[PDB]
């Protein structure tokens, strides 16, 4: 039995968090990863192979697909989740090393230090979430249409192209938007709780 | 040997459940996941590649497939199982944190609190199951036909399209319906048992 | 070292079984799963992609393949093995919970109960095996021919279609039949042994 | 530290084996599995997709491929290795249960039994190896030619077909033959050793 | 519980490193591997299958693709990360063996040795990073264009070819460049810290 | 904590090896396996599917590809590494069994034996490496050209065929050659060290 120090680490990491935030946020993270890995990823498999355009011009399909989709939704979401997750990993590593140093100090010699970093990490999580949402809104919006109009060389004049599985992708896009909004709300709630408990001194 | 606290956690989680519900429900969950992962998923692999329509119009197959299948059955079932499973995970996390707090209290100082949450979780499981069943009934029904009639642009007039493996998919749809009904019945039985043991005080 | 309770569980599960049945049945289960997972599954990979028919009618291949194979052999066998395996898992869970309850009783306070369930589980294993064998015999038989005659709309008149790897699939079908028969015989032997030891009182 | 009983089990399993047989046979088994899993399996991937025949007759390629290859070499070898391996697993299970029973006896109450089964297992290993070698020799031989002549309906007269990667497959076939011969020789040596140590009493 | 010597090893490995370098560099390594494995690798899947050229000359596409891409970006990055990682593994092995030898010495008999190797390893990490960046700049630059002009035999005169997913690949190239620059900066900072603490004696 | 006997085994295995050989050779093995598994294997995926020839003769591509590549480079390298690795596994097994026997002897009864086998194993490692290098030099050389000339039936006269990714494969071939040479040099150094320490007695 060697799982005790893990309990101590967990307790020290979540010193300033609310009772409900732990459960809700962790389960949301698990839900996010499972949804992205099982169902979402497979629906984008034939994103380019099933993409078709009405033309005989060689090379037009390539450029029209590139123009329609500068970056895939799934890879964008992977980047988003990695960026939202990195700060917590940094905080965990910092806490681990601090605990080791404190053990050294208090063995050989028989607020603000960690609160500030925690606040910064939460702020950066929220900032990254908002930035990714804004970028997605600017680039794509939150829906996909069946027919796309392409006006890029070497295609002559304008051509019509047809997407793959637009409705299913729209449904999943809405799901991901809802998940992101919930996560942002929870993080904002945590920030307000910490600041409102700090005011009373 | 460090598996004792796991036994305590398991005992405290299942305080209010019946003797048979544990076994039947857990085995049903295992059966559900195995069936979805091994046999069901592979049968839908060529759902769009083997989909064909009788026409020379470019883009008609894409739109007709999109209209026929707004969302795949397998991904719908994955969403259903995740939604049905989340509440139990939330309850487990809550119980774990409560047990840690109680250990702190009863070490340093040498009904209704948890019953309500358990009842709420069971109710939400049943609610999600019923909602998913109703949505599936409204959208698809519980069978698939070999020939589909498509009347969507840019297809001219109406066209005929042909599905892949309709009979096998019908069989698996019936299987999944039966499994869902059994799960709903077991949850309702658990609710009735708890309420009937609460009446006698 | 924390593997003792596992030994106790194993001993209590196999109280009423014969000496040889354990080894033979467990090794048969391992053989079944390995054979199904390694060699059998790969041979059915191109079951529909390599299926061909002599015709120019669009949609005829889809319907003819659907008629020829209402359900794939591999998925049928997966269903069979899952159904044959579930009762033992149920019995194991029941025994585990009973043992925990008995430990509680005999710690705090310092035939027929389990025999009946064991008999029922063995009976249901045999029943499922026989039912699956009968269904397979009725639907397919125990061989596959190279040429198939199709008389389904929209195909005009009758058409000829050609299967993929008929001889190899026939060989594997015979193998699976032999395995199923051996398993059924072993289960029947166990039933006879228990009933013949119960007669002498 | 709970690895002691494993050492006892290993010692009791290999009571009657020679000093060198252990190492050589175990390393040969590891070599066999690695070779089959890493290099051999990938070389047969496009066995049917790259198979081609000179004809316009629909369905001729299917039947000609089926006639040329009643069963794939890789799946045949998988069956061979499973059959050669099962007896040792049976013997291990028997020894495990016997050891548990003996522990019970010698705790509560503070040659020929196992030798015969070991001899039978070794004999069956050798028998299966020889049978598989004979079957392979009768069906295929130990080489593959680039051009195959097909005289099966519905192909008219005779047609020429061309295999994929014949030389590489020939090389691997020779490798597998050598491995099988070495294994058979080692098993025969073990049999002779046991019988020659039994003669002196 | 047998995780203590691992703690000692970790402490002795990071004797001369700064407090922040540990966390930042380790998290950067994890980020690098995750990004390369999840999102980046899949975007290059159809790098050659979707590559197209405007010509009827057989063999022109092969040679034009070979000329355009002497080596794939993903495999280049895999080589880069392996080369950047090997020195730390060498240092860890050296430290492990030195610790074992010191344990022998100090049990049986009841700066510069390791600092130099650490400095050399850090220097080589930075050197490899810079070399790979320079090679990539010389060969490809840091962007990809949609249209490529090919003037290689047997293609007649010059031909136009079209890439797959140029914009997404450009985005990921920029990401990887930023990551490499950050890693180089951190290593240089570590070198300066060690040399500036060595000056004061 | 049960990792002590592993330390003893490691110490006894490396009794006669030099201080640096351990680290360098082990890291080289890890580098070899990682390089072969991650980057090299994927570059040969479309070795036959992207192989093309200028002709209308059916069957010519098959025979020309077979003649050009009697065996794939990746599978050749897998065979090489397995052959180079087997002797060390044999030596480890022998040492393990010898240690068990010595424990028996020295518990119940409260150079040349192993040196010779170690020398033989090292010699065989070097021999296999040299043999594989010579075979590769004789068959292929150490580069690949873009255009191949084929003069095999049923192709008429001579035909031109075009390879896939020749430059990248050439680069990786050079890398593997360098790795093999380094490994051979290290093994020769170990042999010279042991023989030069044996001369002084
Ligand atoms: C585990 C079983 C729970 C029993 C348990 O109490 O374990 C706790 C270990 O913490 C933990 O359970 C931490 C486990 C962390 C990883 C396990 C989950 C793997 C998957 C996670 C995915 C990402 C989220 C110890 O608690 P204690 O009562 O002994 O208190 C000690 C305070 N000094
Ligand atoms: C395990 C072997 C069973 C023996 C056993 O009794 O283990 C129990 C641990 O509980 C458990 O066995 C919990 C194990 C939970 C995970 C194991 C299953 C993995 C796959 C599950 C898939 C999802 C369902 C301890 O019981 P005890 O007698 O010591 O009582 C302690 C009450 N304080
Ligand atoms: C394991 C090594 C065998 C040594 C051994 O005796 O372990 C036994 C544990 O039982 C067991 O060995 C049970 C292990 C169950 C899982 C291991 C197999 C995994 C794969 C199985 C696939 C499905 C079949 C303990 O026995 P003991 O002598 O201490 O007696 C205790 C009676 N109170
Ligand atoms: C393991 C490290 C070796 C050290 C060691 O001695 O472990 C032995 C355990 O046996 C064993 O090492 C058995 C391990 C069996 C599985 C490990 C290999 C996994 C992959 C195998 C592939 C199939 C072949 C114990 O030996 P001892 O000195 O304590 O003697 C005890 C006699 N009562
Ligand atoms: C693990 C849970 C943390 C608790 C803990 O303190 O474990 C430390 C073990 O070090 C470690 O935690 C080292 C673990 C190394 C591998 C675990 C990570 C796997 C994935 C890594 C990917 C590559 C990066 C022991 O620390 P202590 O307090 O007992 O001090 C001992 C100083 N003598
Ligand atoms: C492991 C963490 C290192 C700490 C450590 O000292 O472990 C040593 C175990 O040896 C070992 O660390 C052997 C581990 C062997 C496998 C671990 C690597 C897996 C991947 C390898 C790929 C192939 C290469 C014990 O050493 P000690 O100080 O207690 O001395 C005991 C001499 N009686
Ligand atoms: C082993 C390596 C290569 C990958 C797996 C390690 C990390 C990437 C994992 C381990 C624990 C995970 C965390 C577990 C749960 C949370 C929930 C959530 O964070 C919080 O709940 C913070 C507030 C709180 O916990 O009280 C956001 C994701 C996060 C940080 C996870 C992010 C990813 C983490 C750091
Ligand atoms: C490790 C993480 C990333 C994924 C795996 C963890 C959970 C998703 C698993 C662990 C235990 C599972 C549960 C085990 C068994 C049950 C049976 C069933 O629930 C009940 O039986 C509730 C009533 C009772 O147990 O008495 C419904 C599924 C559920 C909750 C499972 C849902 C999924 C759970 C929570
Ligand atoms: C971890 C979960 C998600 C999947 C793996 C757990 C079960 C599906 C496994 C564990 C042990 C297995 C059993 C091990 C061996 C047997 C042999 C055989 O049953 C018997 O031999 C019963 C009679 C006897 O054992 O004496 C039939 C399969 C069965 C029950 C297996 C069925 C599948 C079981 C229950
Ligand atoms: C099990 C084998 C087959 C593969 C996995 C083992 C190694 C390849 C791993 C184990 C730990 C890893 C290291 C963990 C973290 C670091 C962070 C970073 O190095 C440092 O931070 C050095 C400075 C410091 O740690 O203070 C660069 C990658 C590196 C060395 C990693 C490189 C890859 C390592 C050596
Ligand atoms: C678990 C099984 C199925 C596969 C994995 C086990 C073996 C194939 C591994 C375990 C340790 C490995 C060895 C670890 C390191 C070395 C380095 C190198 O050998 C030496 O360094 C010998 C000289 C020395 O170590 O001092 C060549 C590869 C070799 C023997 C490896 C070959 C493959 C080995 C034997
Ligand atoms: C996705 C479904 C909606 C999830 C939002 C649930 C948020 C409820 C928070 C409960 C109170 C937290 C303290
Ligand atoms: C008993 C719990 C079962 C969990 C099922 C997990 C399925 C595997 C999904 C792996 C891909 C998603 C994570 C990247
Ligand atoms: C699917 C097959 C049908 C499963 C339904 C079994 C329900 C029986 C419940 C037994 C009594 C529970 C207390
Ligand atoms: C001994 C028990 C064997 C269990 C077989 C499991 C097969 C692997 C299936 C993995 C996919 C389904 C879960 C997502
Ligand atoms: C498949 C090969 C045939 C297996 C049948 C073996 C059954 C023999 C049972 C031995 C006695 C059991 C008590
Ligand atoms: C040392 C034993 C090796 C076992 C080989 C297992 C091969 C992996 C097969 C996985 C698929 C079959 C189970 C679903
Ligand atoms: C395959 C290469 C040939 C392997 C044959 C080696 C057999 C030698 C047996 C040594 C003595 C055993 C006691
Ligand atoms: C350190 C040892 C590495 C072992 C490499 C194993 C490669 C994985 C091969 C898995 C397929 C073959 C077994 C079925
Ligand atoms: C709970 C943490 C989940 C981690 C997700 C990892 C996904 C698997 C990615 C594997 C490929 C990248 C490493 C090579
Ligand atoms: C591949 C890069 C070159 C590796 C060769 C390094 C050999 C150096 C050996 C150092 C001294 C060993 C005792
Ligand atoms: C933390 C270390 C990560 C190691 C990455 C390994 C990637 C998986 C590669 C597996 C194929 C190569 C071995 C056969």
């Amino acid at each position: 039995g060697d799982w005790s120090a893990l309990g101590k680490l967990l307790d020290k990491v979540q010193a300033y968090s609310t009772a409900g935030g732990k459960v809700w946020l962790s389960v949301l993270f698990i839900f996010r990863i499972l949804l992205l890995g099982t169902a979402v990823e497979s629906a984008w498999g034939d994103e380019q192979s099933a993409f078709r355009c009405n033309t005989q011009q060689p090379g037009c399909e390539n450029v029209c697909y590139d123009k329609s989709f500068p970056i895939s939704h799934v890879r964008f979401w992977v980047l988003q989740i990695i960026f939202v997750s990195v700060p917590t990993l940094l905080y965990l590593a910092h806490v681990f090393y601090v605990m080791r140093k404190e053990e050294k100090l208090n063995k050989k010699e028989e607020r603000g230090g960690l609160l500030r970093t925690y606040i910064i990490s939460i702020l950066f999580k929220s900032i990254f979430e908002v930035a990714f949402l804004l970028i997605q809104w600017y680039i794509y919006g939150f829906s996909l249409s069946a027919v796309y109009t392409c006006k890029r060389d070497p295609c002559p004049h304008q051509v019509d192209c047809f997407l793959s599985r637009p409705t299913e992708k729209t449904i999943f896009i809405i799901f991901m938007l809802v998940v992101s909004l919930v996560s942002l709300a929870l993080n904002i709630i945590e920030l307000f709780y910490v600041f409102f408990k700090g005011v009373k001194d």
